[PDB]
């Protein structure tokens, strides 16, 4: 229908990291193969005098096949030649929680209501993704606008993703 390789993405033109600061609300995600964060998740992002973007992150996790539990996680991000993608080095405050390094996309976001995260985990040959998770962010728990909600709606059809999130809760669980 449209053109689904992560190399066509359009991410945040001139991403603000400073802007970006602050506490994001995740209000829907798109899981990847082995989903991590459950829900709850809110994130916590910063930057430092250097300009490195860095977050920190709670929510609910999931540890084992059966249940899960609250969990601290820690993500610092590497710059690259574009403003809006990045390489995030994550882990939990806990050293069994999961550890890893993901391309970490700021897709889109008006810095003050929301955000569009997107990362590609695993290419496919034909560039299309092949295991991708993607996060939408609210300043608000309780919500995106109107328009920014249609707005986030486009953005997720852009990375092929619209069918496949699904709402992240925020009940005090953590």
């Amino acid at each position: 229908e449209r053109d689904c390789r992560v190399s066509s993405f359009r991410v945040k033109e001139n991403f603000d990291k400073a802007r970006f600061s602050g506490t994001w609300y995740a209000m829907a995600k798109k899981d990847p193969e082995g989903l991590f964060l459950q829900d709850n998740i809110v994130a916590e992002f910063s930057v430092d005098e250097t300009g490195q973007m860095s977050a920190t992150a709670k929510g609910r996790v999931r540890l084992l096949n059966n249940w899960d539990v609250c969990a601290d996680m820690v993500g610092t991000f590497t710059d690259t030649e574009d403003p809006a993608k990045f390489k995030m080095k994550y882990w939990g405050v806990a050293s069994f929680l999961q550890k890893g390094n993901d391309d970490h996309w700021i897709v889109d976001t008006d810095y003050d209501t929301y955000a569009v995260q997107y990362s590609c985990r695993l290419l496919n040959l034909d560039g299309t993704c092949a295991d991708s998770y993607s996060f939408v962010f609210s300043r608000d728990p309780n919500g995106l606008p109107p328009e920014a909600q249609k707005i986030v709606r486009q953005r997720q059809e852009e990375l092929c993703l619209a069918r496949q999130y699904r709402l992240i809760v925020h009940n005090g669980y953590c």
